[PDB]
């Protein structure tokens, strides 16, 4: 079956408002939570489709994706997903899937932060299983080459236009020293820092992230506007201020089609927002469970009846 915008119209007509209100409240005590929630939809959709597989906790039969590399000591906001789900169950018992919660939460989080709105497609059902191993092989790493990140997007059905647009989600949220410290001292065995990192930002990060220091310390992905959803992410790349290798590679890779897409988005926020919305719908359409497949989870952490 197809996902559609009006799936909950007759059963939980206020779902969008409930999700948005809940995240607005969460934002008052955690300005990062919107960023964290949209990343959960990304890590969901990239493994066994947008099926809420990532939300399942370990059991005797389930090996949770929360311990997959990209998620461990990194993914967050699971409690807030639970609170969104509780609010929906209070209003609309048994109706909204956890998979749809993550799609709805992504749009709310982006719009609340000053980003675009878009028409969320709905009707996804929740998996009965998790895929930790697939998370380890399917989700791109910040130190991968542009060609290998591109390959991982293509394997789930997103193209280069989608990659550059969706990378703009790094306009908000945080990253730890450990996922960019290879840039700072001895980049790829060369004995020198990554030359595509601005020397000013370099010295700031060397002090934040000393060689013998903690890899868990965080900074902002977007030093311009850390919590605001805007095109500043792309402007940063133009001044060698992207934080991850995978960020800066979009602009600094010689002869890459991605350079012009970066400059389009830096030059025109409307074009960025239009592309971002379309690419989020594209990502949200990856391998949904529909009809009899999957279930509607009561509690996003566990399968029904368990
Ligand atoms: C293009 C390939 C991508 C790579 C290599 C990548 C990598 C990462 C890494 C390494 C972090 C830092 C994790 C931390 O240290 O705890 C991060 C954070 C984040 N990513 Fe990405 N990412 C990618 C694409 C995306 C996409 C497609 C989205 C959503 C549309 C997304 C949304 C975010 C957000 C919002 C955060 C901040 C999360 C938070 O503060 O809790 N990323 N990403
Ligand atoms: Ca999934
Ligand atoms: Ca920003
Ligand atoms: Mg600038």
């Amino acid at each position: 079956m197809q996902l559609n915008a009006t799936f909950y119209s007759g059963t939980c007509p206020n779902a969008s408002a409930i999700v948005r209100s809940t995240i607005q409240q969460a934002l008052q005590s955690d300005t990062r939570i919107g960023a964290s929630l949209i990343r959960l939809h990304f890590h969901d959709c990239f493994v066994n489709g947008c099926d809420a597989s990532i939300l399942l906790d370990d059991t005797g039969s389930i090996q949770s994706e929360k311990n997959a590399g990209p998620n461990v000591n990194s993914a967050r906001g699971f409690n807030v997903v639970d609170n969104i789900k509780t609010a929906l169950e209070n209003a609309c018992p048994g109706v909204v899937s956890c998979s749809d919660v993550l799609a709805l939460a992504s749009e709310a989080s982006v719009s609340l932060a000053g980003g675009p709105s878009w028409t969320v497609l709905l009707g996804r059902r929740d998996s009965l299983t998790a895929n930790l191993a697939g998370a380890n092989s399917s989700i791109p790493s910040p130190i991968e080459s542009l060609s290998n990140i591109t390959f991982k997007f293509s394997a789930v059905g997103l193209n280069t236009n989608d990659l550059v647009a969706l990378s703009g989600a790094h306009t908000f949220g945080r990253a730890r020293c450990g996922v960019f410290n290879n840039r700072l001292f001895n980049f790829s065995g060369t004995g020198n820092p990554d030359p595509t990192l601005n020397s000013t930002l370099l010295s700031t990060l060397q002090q934040l992230c000393p060689q013998n220091g903690s890899a868990s310390t965080i900074t902002n992905l977007d030093l311009s506007t850390p919590d605001a959803f805007d095109n500043n992410y792309f402007a940063n790349l133009q001044s060698n201020d992207g934080l991850l290798q995978s960020d800066q590679e979009l602009f600094s890779t010689t002869g890459s089609s991605t350079i012009a897409i970066v400059t389009s988005f830096a030059s025109n926020q409307t074009l960025f927002f239009q592309a971002f919305a379309q690419s989020m719908i594209n990502m949200g359409n990856i391998s949904p469970l529909t009809g009899s497949n999957g279930e509607i989870r009561l509690d996003c952490k566990k399968v029904n009846g368990s």
